[PDB]
């Protein structure tokens, strides 16, 4: 994957968990021969699609990282609807994979469990970067050459 | 920071005290960041915000959307929140412009009060949404064309 | 006052009595604001509104959507309300024209009656939507080009 | 209303219920004096929008007929979501009424009761055709003419 | 006789054994209808299907979408299914190409196995989706311009 132009946009709402996701994505990127992907920080998940849209203009793949955790109101449902709709539209408008590393949990421990910390069951940042890179390589192979 | 950003704020009026409080928070953040004169526009309800947001996005770096939807006796709340979600999301991507989320969507009036940055509120979504708008605008300025 | 704005109203007919009442509300607000002859068009059910509202938006500053969707025995209500929600939101932004929300989405007949501005009704969604349509039309006029 | 150009697309999943919807639609078009409508069969509700899109290029109105009955899984919800987004989009892209004749029920009993059979409470194939026809005529009047 | 139709199949790999069974059902229908060599592409998860389906749609009469989403401990399952639903629906209509539904969306693994055309499965979702794809391609063929 050393030739792929990779972008990562990570939100900052719930800082420790977001850093963990990013750390996972970067390590997968580096392990695949990419030492310097484009990394951009935004505040919350609502801000990801617009930044992903900009990044997709000149990258083969964008990894979307963030953490939405349910509060006391229906607001959680609408934040996740907005991000779902936006990323989906961005990937199709740009014909570019936007990988899903945006945790959507009922609880904080569930998010921690999926963030790739030493005792976590899995790592979404890593998983989303693999998805982005595999899908970019597939698309490159399907498209025009040579 | 933030003094060159062209900010717009669109605020509904459906629950007066709450709406005015969100708008105050948005405006105080803008002033704190060197923005004394953002474009401020008022609409009746949340459903009116997207079309007005769309107009504003043509000549601003960021738009803050403020409103309050509180659940009543019917499914109506669900559809109002869906319309706004789809609309703001479409607007931000059609215009490549941050549309910051300061629209409260609550089960109770208590909860909305608690999130509007009134004296005894736990938090202020109006202030938070303005931080998001300004920061994303600045990020986009950095990402886009300059030499 | 809105004596210069071009208003259209599209009202469905499924549940006639409540629909006529919504229309009455809409027309009264219109007349009170200086508009005695808005464009009024009738459609069968709520699913017909967006396509007609689309046509009306090409020739008006605001469209008021009126209708009544009352829950039955099946999930069907959800998908009818979903469709109207997506459509009207699309139409408003495609045409950059306010499409005002006067479409009741209720669990019972009692609830729709209570929101249709009949004599003993708690409120009048037709009136409310119409105020939203005109105030938004006027706001947009002030925002857009004039010399 | 004898001058409107009418197309009907019906899915075949739950065949007995689908035919009764179609018969209801056919009776209303015949009673309103139409030149026999363009009638197309598709397998399930999921296929309706893409065929509706084709028919909409050559017709004043499309009647969409189908039956979705909830099963053991959440699949029902997503099937109904797809058809909702699709037809809505098709009607607005083409500026053409796409009438609602898609039953979305919990049980087979409920579908039967809405399919215009002798002991049925309602006739949705009929209801949808009236809506299509009336909306076609309304748009014809709103649009440009002498 | 579908020997003339250009068929693509995109299948995810999340839950490998089940995806493979779905693919096998698809292939068998395809081969039974005269198509020994359809375009087959593997993607990681269901989120990746729309963008690849879009690419396939430029060069094919029909695309079959195969995949498996099984609900976990969080609301994540709902959003993943919302994304796939919206994406595929958008792709079929942008490109006017049948995109057949072979994406399982189940609460349990047991449910998904039962729908995947295994020896003891109640039904075969892969086979079903392919019949839908091919049949819809043929219909569109007769509906469109020919002599
Ligand atoms: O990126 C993000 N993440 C999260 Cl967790 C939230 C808040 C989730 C909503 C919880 O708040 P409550 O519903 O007001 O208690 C957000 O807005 N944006
Ligand atoms: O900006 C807004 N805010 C709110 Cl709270 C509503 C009504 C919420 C619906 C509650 O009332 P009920 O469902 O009729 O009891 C709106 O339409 N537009
Ligand atoms: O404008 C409208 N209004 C209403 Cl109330 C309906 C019926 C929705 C409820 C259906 O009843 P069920 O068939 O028992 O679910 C509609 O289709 N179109
Ligand atoms: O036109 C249609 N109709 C119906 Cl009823 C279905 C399946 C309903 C899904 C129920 O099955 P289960 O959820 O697997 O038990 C479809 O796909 N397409
Ligand atoms: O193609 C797919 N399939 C599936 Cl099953 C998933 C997992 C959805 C369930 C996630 O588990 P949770 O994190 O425990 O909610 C996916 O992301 N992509
Ligand atoms: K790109
Ligand atoms: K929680
Ligand atoms: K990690
Ligand atoms: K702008
Ligand atoms: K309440
Ligand atoms: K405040
Ligand atoms: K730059
Ligand atoms: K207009
Ligand atoms: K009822
Ligand atoms: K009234
Ligand atoms: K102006
Ligand atoms: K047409
Ligand atoms: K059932
Ligand atoms: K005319
Ligand atoms: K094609
Ligand atoms: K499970």
């Amino acid at each position: 994957a050393s030739g792929v132009r990779l972008a990562i946009v990570a939100s900052s709402w719930h800082g420790k968990i977001c850093d963990a996701l990013l750390d996972g994505a970067r390590k997968v990127a580096a392990g695949c021969g990419l030492d310097d992907p484009t990394v951009v920080r935004v505040l919350g998940a609502i801000e990801i699609p617009v930044v992903a849209q900009e990044l997709a203009r000149n990258h083969d793949a964008v990894v979307a990282l963030g953490v939405v955790i349910r509060g006391q109101t229906p607001h959680f449902d609408y934040v996740c609807d907005a991000v779902t709709q936006g990323l989906t539209r961005v990937s199709l408008d740009s014909s570019t994979p936007i990988a899903n590393g945006v945790l959507t949990t009922n609880t904080e421990e569930q998010a921690l469990d999926r963030a790739g910390l030493p005792t976590s069951a899995e790592d979404k940042g890593a998983q989303a970067t693999v998805a982005a890179l595999a899908t970019a390589l597939t698309l490159r192979e399907l498209r025009a050459h040579s």
